[PDB]
């Protein structure tokens, strides 16, 4: 049971969310500490909703979409297309961030942390946190410190 849509969620719909992400990505090798702090700038991108386009601006594939908010959305929606995968889902795109650990995309080591460091990592959901925004989501606005107190928000109230 995940929620995809074109809306921001509400904590009670990012906490269903959020769980799964924890449980898929715990089977792929992930910390639950670098689980989190992606979580924690997942709620900021995106409310951690796979549906959700930058602006609310459905199918303007130039901007954001997802739950990285992946710029330009075509990034994401190209790979999902040439991979028989639906798009606006959960699993899709999930699979897509194992593809970039695992293909060296999306990373830039901005903080001596390689994305196949993070994924094992045990620093605090707070750092990873800043380390996911620097090294993968590097968005305008850098200063975003709310990311970490998600992280760690997620690390405290999930399983
Ligand atoms: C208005 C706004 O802030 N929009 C946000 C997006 O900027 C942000 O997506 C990220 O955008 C940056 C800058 O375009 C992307 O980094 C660039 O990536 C290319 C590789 O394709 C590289 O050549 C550049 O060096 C690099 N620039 C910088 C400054 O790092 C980055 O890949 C985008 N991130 C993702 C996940 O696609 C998203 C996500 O934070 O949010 C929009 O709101």
């Amino acid at each position: 049971m995940v929620y995809v849509s074109n809306k921001y969620l509400t904590m009670s719909e990012m906490k269903v969310n959020a769980q799964y992400i924890l449980n898929y990505l715990s089977s792929n090798g992930w910390t639950k500490q670098a689980i989190c702090g992606m979580l924690g700038n997942m709620q900021s991108e995106s409310t951690i909703n796979p549906g959700l386009w930058q602006n609310l601006d459905e199918g303007n594939t130039s901007l954001g979409f997802g739950l990285v908010q992946w710029t330009p959305a075509s990034n994401y929606i190209n790979w999902a297309n040439s991979q028989g995968l639906p798009y606006k889902n959960m699993d899709s795109e999930l699979k897509r961030i194992i593809w970039e650990v695992n293909n060296n995309a999306q990373w830039i080591n901005l903080r001596d942390m390689t994305f196949k460091e993070y994924i094992k990592s045990t620093k605090t959901p707070r750092e990873l946190a800043m380390i996911f925004l620097a090294s993968y989501e590097r968005p305008a606005n850098p200063n975003q410190p709310e990311r970490g107190d998600q992280a760690e928000y997620w690390y405290k109230n999930l399983s």
